[PDB]
């Protein structure tokens, strides 16, 4: 009988306030490029020289002289012609034998001119004789035409011959004109036994003869001779000692005898002249067309033994009455000034040499003049060569060829010609002393010609035209040479050599195989008398003797023939032209070796023909120590002093092996143009350069001094001035693998070179064929002023030129301040070659660009690898390297100074490979730059680093060209250690093409200045996240607060990161991913930020953002990791976001997903979405404050957990509106969201004002799993709470002493859905379950909502302290007994609703603790089960009753009293069988 009811325990309250982050910016960025254009330089290739052997064969002499035998005793014209010339009468067959015999025709002393006509042939049957002999005809100017055929068969026989008279005049000099039209042949058989020495015309005799006889011959027929050593036409002087034969019996003796000698001043003086005006055919081997024979005298022949004793020889200096005659010869001087009275050799015929190894025309003793006008043809005519024909039995030696002629010459010089000068004084002596003068000079000084010299196609090796010594011995006599008298002693040689002189008229049409052109073999022997008998002096002197002297046109119309070659004989003067005629090959000028011959003259390739040279400067082949005095003229190939032709190419100025060296020491020397003055091979050639050069701007090619294929010890010294300007190269070089070696410096030798414009150090192919790289580092070295510091240049000009698959290695630091604008690069890579950049290098620059690379043939892979210093100070856009279709390396530092620099740049598909380290200490400036090609940091020491901000890292750009991806790697760390908040990046992408770009990241990537970030792209256009999607299997991590971490567009990431990979941050302000265009991220790895110590509030950082272009979604398998305090996993603003992984919350005072402006969806579920583990947080929380212009709202769908049985101190869902802000932020749930933490929330709105609360909206469509004790639905302060679930859904309160809805003060308090209590019933008493909970409140029940209770002794509504509970809301419960849903404890109580409950003893409303009650009729109790009550009265001293109660069930009851005694008057109807209104508890 004694009803009591329990007491509801106190409800908790929470305050959680987490932080308020904030988002980072992404910073600006972007800086250009400009490519260089290198200068199109010129190209030229010489060659080397096989073998310019020159084998010079010896003259031979040919002292052939016939007996003067006089006249015949039985034809003698005055006993049986009487003197009337030739007798035109005469037997056909007349036997002429030799001389002893006499059987020969004598004509003498004629007054009737008289010749022979054309029906006559006669023969020689013996040797040393004349067929015929018309002798002693002066006739003052005789002129026939002969007309008969003369034979030669035996040797020393004469074709016909007129000699000349002792009758003379020494003012009128004779005047001959003779004619011959007949035919004269010498053969070269006869039956098996040789011939020789047979002469077809010629000059000779034993007694003197008037010195002033003066002839002339005029050749008119056909002269052929086949004995090998024959002799067409000969010249002597006669012999000055005049010996005399035997006289009394004189010339009658058989055979002579020579009996007396008597030298005189008038004897032995002759003069003489040759003309050939017809076709000169020699077929023999070794013999003379027109020759001046050496004045020896005569054979021993005519030395009997009684006179060989005191056989004074022409072999000295010979004086007679006072004359000065030079020794060995001499041919008179002439005064009566005209060409008939000029005694020498002239031509103007026709010479046909054929014979092997023989002369063409020979000088053997000097002659008043030589000047030549006719035919010289050598080895012009086909022939078959066979023994004493025209060639002679080998003697163990060079073998004599048989169709082509070899050794043959045609001009052979071994004295000069000495005239008359206008102050020499004549040979026009008396007999008493008396002589003549002369005041003018007649004929050339030295020898000369103006008719076509040829040599013909079967010449081969012959000789045009020689200069020789002439070796003779002399008697003992005075010696002196280069210094004192030699006292005989040494021995006494004829030491002399001949000078030749040539005319363009006379063409040099030197042709056949190798001929030796103009070959000076001599000695330069130049020898003179000294002021007694017998004195000779000699020396090397190059004004009288044995010099070059060249004007005339040389005719190279073979190949490979030599000219001007030099054996010995020291100098000589070039001013003529020698040019090969027509496309021949290997054409070599001079052969030069010795002393400094002079080019005053030029000498040029003038044919479109090359790989012919110019000259060959070696080592002295015939005389001593090399005699290279070089310091004479030296005007070759330049276009200017004494030289203005560069024409032709190939053109060398010292080739040379060995030991040689040049000696340029004094005067001016003029380089070529197109032309290159050294170049020489083998590997012991070693050079001298130290005279001041003067030049002239470079022609079409290129000039240079110095050129080897790499194999010259070359060296530089102070003292050679040189200069360039406009399109010169100061090193040239086609051939590198030896070049290292080519150029020694030495410290001090520093040269000093000034350039103007186009020019470069280093041209270099290499031909494709670079098997050493040139170890080039010396020629500015930093270590020692063995450096070599050419610096003067103007602009648009380069360094390094690499061709064709060359390589070389930059030198140390070289730089060119003079210019950064076009055409000004240190070295460009051409052709897909490979260069090398060692370490230490430091090429630091100024200009406008570095190392550019470019790929033509393939060959081998474009690439350049850096390991040196590289750095670039030019004002604006200073690039470091570039490469096109190139491959980029580096493996040392690189840095930039000045503004705008650029570092490694690449491009057209290519790859660039890093494994140095690089910082950006600059401004504006791009390390390593990339467009539509590949790119890599390779190993942890690429290290890509930035000191500044304004810079940017790695730099990629993709395009429509190719639509194949790209990749960009790193392997490296890249720690930025710069300065700024911002303004700098590590990594950057960039598209416009239809293509998709790869990027991944799997070395180290950091950044130590606030506001920046690394990884950032370019994904603008429309497309999905996957196409420059970035994944990362690296490290990134970050040193500045305010910073960022993932940047860019259109990517898609996942965490590939254990230990030290994955994501690092550990400052402030420094979002984990923050997105533009929808990127999204498998979270699967490491977000192990560690910040803000986890447990201190000093720090603040975000896992993810996102911006309103993009919406960040999780990976299903994505793990979301809390590892720092007062931080965020996803932060929202504009966009949207979806977790599909996990999300946990390790930490305190942070939130999985937290947005700004932004909406909030979950589909992550079953068992996906967000499972809290730590406390003072909630798993999602968004706000939005009065600057928030985006109405945007929370909603769920997916799973949100957190669970605790000792853990407490968070809610549900969390959203704050600040206060005066009408922006209508509103929550909804529709997913799962379990409660099962301690005194925690489901959803929470926090208030700061009493304003109207229609923005802040809380519904509950989903589900909340209240199973764990003490918690709490949802709380709210003056906020509208609306109670939206259905069933299953919404308010599933099933914990002991849980509560369901609580309001603040003025609370908006709505039911509109389920309200259904813990099922489960107590396990103990009081342990109820709670609603509606009030504390000095209001809150409004809405018959909305239903309202179920299940839990024995739980209570629908509770109310404390003076709170004011209004009802209007159904009332349901069941199944249970008492289950009061009004509970009041010290509060003022008002019913409206009318209450309905079931189960035993049901009661509606329970009073306690001095509780009072308006007692509304309106809010009556409904009764359905039998003793139930309505009213409870418990400790209450105040109690108000003024209505009457309508009982309908059996057993219940009105009033009840408890534990007190109250006594009032009213009356009921109790109409019902035992249902009456009241009933006591005590007695």
């Amino acid at each position: 009988i004694a009803i009591t009811a329990p007491s509801a325990p106190v409800p908790p309250t929470i305050n959680v306030v987490p932080a308020s982050p904030s988002t980072p910016s992404a910073p600006t960025i972007n800086i250009g490029i400009q490519p260089p254009s290198i200068t199109p330089l010129s190209i030229t290739t010489p060659d080397s020289v096989d073998a310019p052997n020159v084998v010079s064969p010896q003259i031979k002499p040919v002292d052939f002289t016939v007996d003067p035998g006089g006249d015949s005793n039985v034809y003698s014209s005055e006993k049986h012609n009487s003197h009337q010339g030739w007798k035109a009468t005469w037997d056909k067959t007349i036997n002429v034998t030799e001389l002893t015999n006499r059987n020969y025709v004598s004509l003498t002393r004629d007054v009737v001119d008289s010749t022979i006509p054309d029906d006559q042939v006669i023969n020689v049957t013996k040797p040393n004789n004349r067929a015929m002999v018309v002798d002693e005809v002066r006739k003052n100017g005789i002129k026939v035409d002969f007309k008969g055929t003369i034979n030669l068969q035996r040797s020393q026989n004469v074709g016909i011959d007129l000699q000349g008279t002792h009758q003379g005049s020494i003012s009128t000099p004779l005047i001959a004109n003779i004619y011959n039209s007949g035919k004269i042949i010498g053969n070269a058989k006869y039956g098996s036994t040789a011939n020789k020495e047979q002469i077809a015309f010629g000059f000779n005799n034993a007694d003197g003869s008037n010195n002033t006889t003066m002839t002339n011959m005029v050749n008119k027929g056909e002269i052929t001779l086949n004995a090998p050593s024959s002799a067409g036409i000969q010249l002597k002087p006669e012999d000055p000692h005049d010996w005399q034969p035997g006289a009394p019996n004189y010339w009658n003796a058989a055979p002579l005898q020579i009996g007396n000698k008597t030298p005189n001043k008038i004897k032995g003086r002759v003069l003489m002249k040759a003309d050939n005006q017809k076709d000169i055919n020699l077929n023999g081997s070794g013999s003379f067309g027109m020759v001046t024979v050496f004045n020896e005298g005569v054979p021993k022949r005519l030395f009997a033994p009684s006179y060989v004793a005191n056989y004074e020889n022409l072999r000295s200096e010979r004086t007679y009455d006072g004359e000065r005659v030079l020794p060995g010869g001499e041919i008179g001087r002439s005064a009566l000034s005209d060409s008939k009275y000029t005694s020498g050799v002239y031509n103007t015929g026709n010479i046909n040499i054929n014979g092997d190894s023989s002369i063409g025309v020979g000088l053997l003793q000097e002659i008043q003049e030589v000047k030549l006008a006719g035919n010289i043809n050598i080895g012009t005519k086909a022939v078959a060569q066979e023994t004493d024909i025209s060639n002679l039995p080998n003697a163990g030696s060079k073998t004599y060829d048989k169709n082509k002629v070899e050794e043959a010459v045609g001009v052979f010089a071994g004295v000069p010609t000495m005239p008359v000068k206008p102050g020499e004084k004549d040979t026009l002596i008396n007999s008493s002393g008396a002589r003549n003068t002369a005041t003018s000079l007649v004929g050339t000084e030295t020898v000369e010609i103006n008719g076509n010299i040829s040599l013909g196609e079967h010449a081969t090796q012959s000789i045009g035209a020689l200069v020789g010594d002439t070796e003779i011995d002399l008697n003992k006599g005075q010696l002196t040479e280069n210094g004192v008298n030699k006292g005989s002693n040494v021995d006494r040689k004829l030491k002399r050599s001949g000078d030749i002189t040539a005319k363009s008229n006379s063409v040099i049409n030197v042709g056949g195989k190798k001929n030796y052109g103009f070959v000076v073999s001599n000695s330069a022997h130049s020898s003179k008398f000294g002021t007694t008998v017998d004195s000779l002096e000699y020396n090397v002197d190059k004004t009288h003797h044995g010099k070059g002297i060249n004007e005339g046109i040389i005719n190279i119309i073979g190949d490979e023939s030599v000219g001007f070659a030099m054996i010995k004989g020291g100098n000589s003067k070039s001013s003529g032209t020698i040019s090969v005629k027509d496309n021949a090959e290997n054409s070599i000028g001079f052969y030069g070796k010795e002393d400094s011959f002079t080019n005053s003259g030029t000498i040029e390739v003038t044919s479109a023909k090359k790989k012919n040279k110019a000259v060959v400067l070696d080592g002295t082949n015939a005389s001593n120590k090399i005699n290279f005095t070089n310091t004479g003229n030296i005007y070759v190939n330049t276009s200017d002093n004494n030289n203005t032709n560069l024409d032709g190419n190939g053109n060398i100025g010292i080739y040379a092996q060995g030991n040689y060296k040049v000696e340029h020491n004094s005067g001016i020397v003029k380089a070529g143009k197109d032309v290159i003055a050294f170049y020489v091979k083998d590997s012991t050639g070693e050079v001298n350069i130290n005279a001041p050069i003067e030049l002239a701007n470079s022609s079409k090619g290129t000039t240079i001094g110095i050129y080897s294929d790499g194999n010259a010890k070359v060296k530089f010294g102070t003292g050679s001035k040189l200069k360039i300007g406009e399109k010169a190269v100061g090193l040239y070089s086609a051939d590198p693998t030896k070049f290292n070696n080519t150029f020694k410096i030495e410290s001090g030798k520093t040269l000093d070179v000034e350039l103007g414009k186009n020019s470069t150090f280093g041209l270099l192919n290499g031909n494709n064929t670079v098997t050493n790289s040139p170890l080039l580092s010396k020629y500015l070295n930093n270590n020692t002023s063995d450096k070599i510091n050419i610096v003067s240049f103007g602009e648009g000009a380069s360094l390094f030129y690499a061709t064709s698959k060359a390589k070389a290695i930059l030198d140390e630091d070289y730089k060119v301040t003079n210019g950064d604008a076009i055409s000004t690069a240190v070295l460009v890579a051409n052709n897909g070659a490979n260069v090398e950049i060692a370490s230490g290098k430091k090429l630091e620059t100024n200009t406008n660009a570095g190392l550019i690379a470019i790929n033509g043939t393939v060959g081998f892979t474009s690439v350049a690898k850096n390991n040196g210093t590289l750095i670039s100070t030019r004002i604006d856009k200073g690039i470091g390297i570039y490469t096109s279709a190139a491959n980029g390396e580096n493996s040392g530092t690189i840095t930039m100074q000045n503004k705008n620099a650029v570092g490694i740049l690449g491009s057209k598909d290519s790859n660039l490979k890093n494994t140095g380290k690089i910082e950006l200490e600059a401004v504006s400036s791009a390390g390593v730059y990339a467009e539509d090609s590949n790119m890599i940091n390779s190993g942890t020491t690429s290290e890509i680093i930035v000191n500044k901000e304004t810079s940017v890292g790695i730099y990629a750009k993709e395009t429509s060209i190719s639509s194949v991806s790209k990749n960009v790697k790193n392997e490296g760390k890249i720690e930025i250690k710069a300065d700024g908040d911002g303004k700098s990046a590590g990594i950057y992408s960039k598209k416009e093409g239809g293509a998709k770009l790869t990027i991944e990241n799997t070395g180290n990537i950091e950044v130590a200045q606030k506001a920046s970030a690394g990884i950032y792209a370019k994904n603008e256009s429309t497309q999905a996240n996957t196409q420059s999607e970035v994944t990362n299997s690296g490290l990134v991590k970050m040193s500045a607060e305010n910073s960022i971490g993932i940047m860019g567009e259109k990517s898609k990431i996942t965490n590939t990161g254990t230990g030290t990979k994955g994501i690092e941050i550990v400052e402030k302000k420094s979002a984990g991913i923050l997105v533009t265009n929808e990127s999204a991220v498998i979270n699967s790895g490491r977000i192990s930020l560690s910040n803000s110590s986890i447990s201190a509030s000093s720090d603040g950082l975000v896992g993810i953002s996102v911006d309103g272009s993009s919406t960040g979604e999780n990976d299903a398998s994505g793990e979301i990791k809390v590892d720092a305090a007062y931080s965020t996993g996803m932060l929202s603003s504009g966009g949207g976001i979806t977790n599909a992984g996990k999300i946990a919350l390790e930490k305190k005072e942070s939130v999985g997903m937290y947005a700004t402006n932004a909406n909030v969806t979950n589909s992550g579920a079953t068992p996906k979405g967000i499972f809290i583990k730590d406390e003072k947080s909630v798993g999602i929380y968004s706000k939005i404050n009065s600057s928030s212009i985006a109405n945007k709202t929370v909603t769920n769908s997916g799973t949100i957990d957190i669970a605790g049985t000792s853990k407490t101190g968070s809610a549900g869902i969390y959203s704050i509106i600040e206060s005066g802000a009408t922006k209508k932020l509103s929550v909804v749930n529709n997913g799962n969201i379990t409660i099962n933490q301690k005194k925690s929330v489901g959803i929470y709105a926090k208030n700061e004002s009493s304003h109207a609360n229609t923005e802040s909206d809380v519904t509950n469509s989903g589900k909340i799993e209240v199973k764990n004790e003490g918690s709490a639905g949802v709380l709210a302060e003056k906020y509208k709470v609306t109670n939206t679930g259905s069933g299953t859904n919404g308010i599933i309160v099933s914990a002991k002493k849980s509560a369901g809805i609580i309001g603040k003060l003025g609370s908006e308090i709505i039911n509109s859905g389920i309200i259904k209590t813990e099922i489960a019933t107590p396990t103990v008493a009081t342990d109820g379950v709670v609603g509606i909970s009030l504390n000095n409140s209001k809150a409004t029940n809405t018959s909305g909502g239903v309202i179920t209770l299940d839990t024995d002794y739980s209570t629908g509504m509770y109310g404390e302290a003076n709170s004011q509970l209004t009802n209007e809301g159904n009332i349901t419960g069941t199944n249970k007994e008492y289950i009061v849903g009004m509970a009041g404890d010290s509060s003022t109580v008002t019913n409206k609703n009318i209450i309905t409950l079931n189960g035993k003893k049901a009661t509606g409303i329970f009073g306690k603790n001095s509780s009072t009650l308006l007692n509304e009729t309106t809010g009556k109790i409904t009764t359905k089960e039998e003793e139930s009550v309505g009213m409870y009265s418990s400790s209450s001293l105040k109690a108000t009753n003024k209505g009457t109660i309508i009982t309908e069930k059996k057993t219940s009851a009105g009033m009840l009293g408890d534990k007190a005694n109250i006594e009032n008057d009213s009356s009921i109807t109790t109409k019902e069988e035992m249902s009456a209104g009241m009933y006591v508890k005590n007695g």
